[PDB]
């Protein structure tokens, strides 16, 4: 499933930084409580930066073996290296997750028409639908419509992950590819804007301690209730701007230890525990939501 | 050592994308030959991007070993996850390069306190000099002056390569740190406006294709003569800024096997051949600068 | 009227940089044949920049006078001295205007508080409404959706013309103000996602030249009929970026000139005559929107 | 006279917000005392902005008037439109100003042949000496160093006031200009910087407060002593940046007031009175300059 809320789910840690089954069973059964669309496993919000390959699909399988049929996963495998990308790929094919996110790669800035290489060999050797990510802030590359549009042509690249912000994108990108292709928002805060200018859903760091009214918000937009989503975005908004007080995952780690969710907040260096005054800050963001 | 003029040397490849020792001899006596100050090994104009860390270790061991000890040789050794780039860094200990080129991590911005944290345990792990790279452009973080006077405190964090291409930030370190700090510029363009203001080198990827002229202007501006280095200076300024038409080191891969430098210009996906247009722009800064 | 699609008409200019009645006439024709909502008369697209406030106010009353009740005039009142915007107001009340276009004070960069006694003032010492204006790449400074909501409460000021393209401003500022208050696109190449939002309508460049299709889109959109105004859109898309090409209005003039709408594309410096370069990507511009 | 420490002065002004003369030859008396090397009159800190040309020309008249010959005076004259920028300029034709500082146009961002044009213009119309003003984040336009070339070739035109902030465009300009065109700088905390480049002085805000500091900076600097006039530099630098921290002239104007060089802190709509936070912020750098 590639539309509504999708949640870029944690990977919980123990306090020497290993992924916590426990927490991790916890999250996943109140996700397909709460009405998410699907699960994105180590993502950015899943620590795939610190994780190394073997770790990373572990989690991945852990969470399949978890989700147990009753929820779609889809693997981060983003690499900046296509070989790279190529390989960690290759190790999810036939693993029961739904799908790819693959991130335009990182620090080295390649072309559009590197980027086209790039996502053109990935798809290539696998049969498992991606969807790409755009996040400039990030990667310092962006990945324009024009080279979107190119890379829709290819069969199984079946959306994008458009984090920019830029609302803009949506509507250039929906001329040059085709009404099956997915619009995903990567932008909490600007996510209900993004569905209402022609999105499909929002892959969400807020999703992660707001699951029910994520997934009803994404509902309503679908259906075009627009103002009634809108109520539920406005009670959500200072979560969505505030779980990026610091470094993400570090608030929306420590939210979801404050709800319960997850036994510890703990993440890998060079992520570092929440200040005091993020605490505070997240705190009165989860009370606005309603869930404190 | 950690001064004057450092090549970002390239890491030349075959066909196939593997490293050609040939190539690499070649280089390296160009550079002993024409007053190059240092090798940068597996920096990110040797793309240490698409190198797994077999693959870079082996390279900078063959530039160790091809050196000779005629030219001291740094290692690239950054990771965006602290435990990685502590092992790195282990591979090199006792290799016999002189320090490690430390990128800030990219794609997960990490804030302030995560890059102290970062680089002070890396630092910790090691007996070797640790320069500190910052270049926003590609990483999405910025590490700011203050914390690099937090940094310049830990006994074998011992300089800076500032990408930004600010020259404010030369001063404001500058005061930060104690004399024996080395400040070193990573934007070619305006480096020897940042030696002018107090800098003591450049780690430089024009001395790719230049290394007698950038050795000369660096010697230039370290004795104060600001006026004979800039002559220097704008012969070489269309390749300062050309060798970034496209992504690096596009062109200056194409620019070292035009010059008869290295065999092939052959690089990794994500970055693509030279465009036609790249090459005759490339070859026009060349003709500027008298080397073609 | 303060909805739909609005003109940010040209003051069309003789060889001598003087307002040319006879061509004004014909704009004005074209414009209540065409459906256009309302005439803004000297905004910046009418060269406010150059015209002292005397020929200011001579251009304004020669625009009602040959609109002759058949259209509604807004008039561009602004200014970056609070005296000066309230001394120009004063000569337009019971002009027969319908309201003034005031632009955030340029150059001097006030505050967000600064702003507010701005408007407020403005606003007093009248009973026109008023349209705030919005355009942070030319003032340098930037009304933020607070300070909107704040003068929204003042009776007379009834709407914002938001010039940023920053489509994310639409949703906060109309969740801080009544649901009369009017939200205009100041950008035309974002405008339809604009009103798709939430927004009005549009106070356009490129109705100088497409009037009849920007007034149907702007119709379609407002009825919630997106696509069908998408396909209007998309034919226009090439000017909405190419009459930018060369400085606002150096285009839109030229274009007037060679559809047969003004007798000269004349304008006074610091705007100078459009290039051979600009003429080809306009006149292209046109052909794609059908209008050659 | 176009070198070393140019103070950027104050229009004072009572409690309805007309100059105070008073107050105007107290400050006057002030720089002949603390040897600044120039005044300029009614530049972006003298509330150029927000009076009219005629009380305009009243300041630079009494300035003149009160400075008797003991100090040179440049008028500022900027316009965004040529023809009011000539007629500015000619109300000072012998007047006893030394030169004129002419900010690029304004809001309506005219090309580099529009500003070429402009400042060409206004050039022929005068024998008196131009110093160009480049300051984007006030204006939206930028004028290049290519421009900067061109316009350097004009006889009477023979400095530029820079303000971007950017030390490239120090040598940038340098080496398309001849000798004896003049550098300033136009940003106080980068200004030092700006003449180790090679520039040639400031036209400072810091200097209505800190003037025989920022003289002995300037000496200091142009005699090659940089790090004497660091140490000045870094007892002003939180003057040189909390100068800024509510819109210029607010913060400078209260540091006036608060030393007794002038009688009110008085100001023009939009810009509002020092906030108490800013206050207090302006005061202990005061304390950390010494100056209180
Ligand atoms: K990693
Ligand atoms: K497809
Ligand atoms: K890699
Ligand atoms: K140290
Ligand atoms: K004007
Ligand atoms: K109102
Ligand atoms: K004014
Ligand atoms: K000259």
């Amino acid at each position: 499933m590639f539309t509504g809320s999708i949640v870029a789910i944690v990977t919980p840690m123990d306090e020497k930084g290993n992924v916590c089954r426990a927490s991790l069973k916890k999250l996943i059964d109140y996700h397909v409580a709460s009405g998410t669309s699907a699960i994105v496993s180590v993502g950015t919000t899943g620590e795939f930066a610190t994780l190394n390959h073997d770790e990373h699909a572990d989690v991945v399988m852990m969470t399949l073996d978890l989700a147990d049929g009753r929820i779609p996963v889809i693997a981060g495998t983003g690499a900046n290296a296509t070989a790279e990308a190529i390989s960690l790929t290759q190790r999810f094919n036939d693993s029961g997750i739904v799908g790819c996110l693959t991130v335009t790669p990182y620090y080295n800035r390649p072309s559009q028409e590197g980027l086209y290489q790039h996502f053109k060999a990935i798809a290539e050797h696998t049969d498992l639908p991606q969807i790409l990510y755009n996040v400039p802030s990030r990667t310092g590359c962006d990945l324009l419509p024009e080279t979107v549009g190119r890379l829709a042509k290819v069969k199984n690249i079946i959306g994008i992950k458009e984090a920019t912000g830029n609302l803009t994108r949506v509507n250039q990108i929906k001329e040059l590819v085709s009404d099956d292709f997915v619009l995903l928002s990567g932008d909490d805060a600007s996510a209900l804007d993004f569905m209402q200018l022609g999105g499909h859903g929002v892959i969400s760091v807020t999703a992660n301690v707001a699951a029910r009214d994520m997934a009803q918000m994404c509902k309503l937009a679908a259906e075009g209730h627009f103002a009634e989503a809108r109520v539920i975005n406005q009670r959500l908004m200072p979560l969505h701007n505030k779980l990026f007080v610091e470094p993400n995952p570090i608030p929306v780690k420590w939210a979801c230890k404050e709800l319960g969710l997850v036994a510890t907040d703990t993440l890998r260096l060079p992520m570092t525990p929440i200040t005091d005054s993020g605490r505070e800050t997240v705190r009165a963001a989860l009370k606005h939501a309603g869930l404190l």
